[PDB]
Formats: structure tokens, C-alpha cells, sequence
């Protein structure tokens, strides 16, 4: 127990958490449907946690990243309510809006208390780890069944149950940790400036461009004079979980054996996703596209839980050891591919088609693992 009871209870809000980010994107264009006004919509999320992150990063580590937890939870709570009394576009925009800032407050909290809780080399990762897969258990597996579920009832009655529980979460972690009873961080704007940290967030902004730019313009590639059937369009992403779980669990149990070692694993990682993407077009068939699709959801796993514990030792080595406004950095970096993918990825396509952006996010992906290479005397230092 101790520490480990607080665990599951964080890493249950996160699952849940993700849920909701990714089970209103197919029930949007139901009642508003002149494309571009709804490109805006669905980058609400993401730009929102570009504007209030910096603001963010000093406010989380002052007061023990418990408030801040707390106060994600409670809006995000508000914004679940929200989404299921809304049948025009500004209340759906609002909501979006206060979903984006519930998420910029809660994940980042979260994080650092997972780091936090686990000061330790073989237990930080494990942990981390967990926290990554019930993430990905959340964002690749749920929607699917959300829709169905959706299809069946409706959206009044799974939003509000969703809300009770996350109510539930959140009270419950308010029983178990008491905040309301009896170190000078360095600021952002001056941890930027840091060579070895500048590299790592290059690395997480750059891991994430394939997914942020497939979704929403894989589905208009599939049925376009390629057999698609409506099945496999919803059940494309639902294969893609066990290579990522398993990636994670290689990663972890090869960063004990090695402690040296956790850049090389970002470059294979990196590898990895640049020849996923490149060799995603060109498959006239289901199987090859979903296993190219496994080969990048599984690169993925392994850039994360190899660069997600290096910003924390390092903070902790050449740095103050509080760690906060690190993974809003990495929040930061995380959400600019999402914030450009809805607005640029549908105007990419329509000019130079779905066969050349591919090969130029390959290629890019193929030029950040040679800039890897200057963390090699990590855990060297004094």
C-alpha cells in the first residue's frame, strides 16, 4: 500500500481522462453539418494548453502538486456535464475550451506526483511506465466501444455516469491525501535555455507529429477506392495496444540491466516511427495498413519511456530538485502537433496528396536520432 493506493488512483483519472479527449471527436460533425470553421473547434483543445501551460508551470510546483490536481479534476468534471447539455456550436466550443484547460491543469499534476512519490532508478520507470499504459489503455482501445455505446443510448446518460465517476475519483483522492491540514524551482524561461533538456523536448515534439497528422485524414484515404467497408474504419487503431504494452515493458526491463543506457532506445524509437510512416502508404489491404499502424503506435513507446524519466534526473542532477514545470515543457512540446494537425493536415493533403507528407514526416523523424547522440554523457555528471 503507502504509496502504491495513491497510484492506481491517479492512473485511473488519467485512463478516464483520455476517454473523453478522443469519444467526441465522431459525434461533433453530427449536429452543427464551411470545413474550416469546424477545423478550429477540434484544435480548441490543444491551443488552450499552449496559453495557460506557462502560466501553469510555477503555479504547480508551490503548493505539493495537490491543488492543482484537485482543481483539473473539478473542471474537467464541469466539463463533462457540459458536453451533454450542448447542441450548438458555442456551447460545444466552451466546452472543448474548458476540457483543454482541465486537461493543462490535471496531466502535468498527475505526472509530478508520480515522479514525486517514486525518487528511485528502478521504481521511477516502472512506475512512469504504468502511468504511460493506462494512458494508452485509455486514448486507442475506449473509443471504439464509446461509439457503439453512443449508437446504443446516446449521450445524455454515458457522459453523466462518466461524470459521477470521475466525481468518485476525485473524492476519493481527497479522502486518501488531506491537503487542507496542519525550494525556489527554477522558471521556465531560464530552464529552457539548457542544452540537454532543449534536445528532449525536440524528440517529444517530433514523436508525436504521425499521430496528430493521421488522424482525422486516414479515414478519407481508406474509403477512397480502397474496399473499405465502415467496420474497418472505427476497428483500424483497436489492434494497436498490445505492441504498445509491449514496448513499454521492453523499454522498462531494459533500462534496469542498462542504467547507462536511455538514448539509445529513443533513437530505435525514433527509428522506428520514421519507417512506420514512411511505409504507411502503399498498402492495398487491411492487415498491412493495421501493421504498419502497430509498428508505429509501437515506435512510440519506446521515445517516451525512455525520455519521460530523463528530464527528471536531469532536473534533479544540474538543477533544483522539484519537479515542475518540467513536464509542462513536455506538455508544451507534446501539444503543438495536435494543435497544428486539424487545421493544416486537411489543406496538406488536398494540394500535395496522401503519398508526399508521409515520406516528408519520415524523413523528418529520420533526422532528430543523429541529434540524440549528445546525451551520451548522461549519468556522468557531478
Amino acid at each position: 500500500r503507502q504509496r502504491r493506493l495513491v497510484l492506481v488512483i491517479v492512473c485511473v483519472a488519467l485512463l478516464l481522462d483520455n476517454m473523453l479527449y478522443m469519444v467526441i471527436v465522431p459525434i461533433v460533425p453530427d449536429y452543427i453539418a464551411e470545413d474550416v470553421k469546424i477545423g478550429v473547434l477540434f484544435a480548441s483543445k490543444a491551443i488552450l494548453q499552449l496559453l495557460v501551460n506557462p502560466l501553469s508551470g510555477p503555479f504547480i510546483d508551490r503548493m505539493s502538486y495537490d491543488v492543482p490536481l484537485l482543481i483539473g479534476l473539478g473542471v474537467m468534471f464541469a466539463s463533462t456535464v457540459l458536453f451533454a447539455f450542448a447542441e450548438d456550436y458555442a456551447t460545444l466550443f466552451a466546452a472543448r475550451s474548458l476540457q483543454g484547460l482541465g486537461s493543462a491543469f490535471a496531466d502535468t499534476s498527475g505526472i509530478a506526483m508520480i515522479a514525486d512519490k517514486y525518487p528511485e532508478e528502478p521504481e521511477r520507470s516502472r512506475a512512469l511506465g504504468v502511468a504511460l499504459a493506462f494512458i494508452s489503455f485509455g486514448s486507442l482501445v475506449a473509443p471504439p466501444f464509446g461509439g457503439i455505446l453512443y449508437e446504443f443510448a446516446g449521450k445524455r446518460v454515458p457522459f453523466l455516469v462518466l461524470a459521477a465517476v470521475s466525481l468518485f475519483d476525485a473524492l476519493l483522492l481527497l479522502a486518501v491525501a488531506k491537503p487542507f491540514s496542519a525550494p525556489v524551482g527554477t522558471p521556465i524561461h531560464r530552464l529552457m535555455l539548457d542544452p540537454y533538456i532543449a534536445v528532449v523536448a525536440g524528440a517529444l515534439t517530433t514523436c508525436n507529429i504521425p499521430l496528430a497528422f493521421l488522424e482525422p485524414t486516414i479515414a478519407t484515404w481508406m474509403k477512397h477506392t480502397m474496399a473499405a467497408s465502415e467496420w474497418e474504419m472505427g476497428m483500424a487503431w483497436l489492434p494497436a495496444f498490445v505492441p504498445h504494452v509491449l514496448g513499454v515493458y521492453l523499454t522498462v526491463r531494459l533500462a534496469a540491466r542498462y542504467p547507462h543506457l536511455q538514448w539509445l532506445y529513443g533513437a530505435l524509437g525514433l527509428a522506428v516511427i520514421g519507417a512506420s510512416s514512411c511505409i504507411v502508404p502503399a498498402c492495398r489491404s487491411f492487415a498491412p495498413l493495421v501493421v504498419s499502424l502497430c509498428g508505429l503506435c509501437f515506435g512510440i513507446a519506446l521515445v517516451d519511456t525512455a525520455l519521460l524519466p530523463t528530464l527528471a534526473f536531469l532536473v534533479d542532477v544540474r538543477h533544483v530538485s522539484v519537479y515542475g514545470s518540467v513536464y509542462a515543457i513536455a506538455d508544451i512540446s507534446y501539444s503543438v502537433a495536435y494543435a497544428l494537425g486539424p487545421i493544416v493536415a486537411g489543406h496538406i493533403v488536398h494540394s500535395l496528396g496522401f503519398e508526399q507528407l508521409s515520406l516528408g514526416m519520415g524523413l523528418a523523424n529520420l533526422l532528430y536520432a543523429p541529434v540524440l547522440l549528445l546525451l551520451r554523457n548522461v549519468g556522468l555528471l557531478t
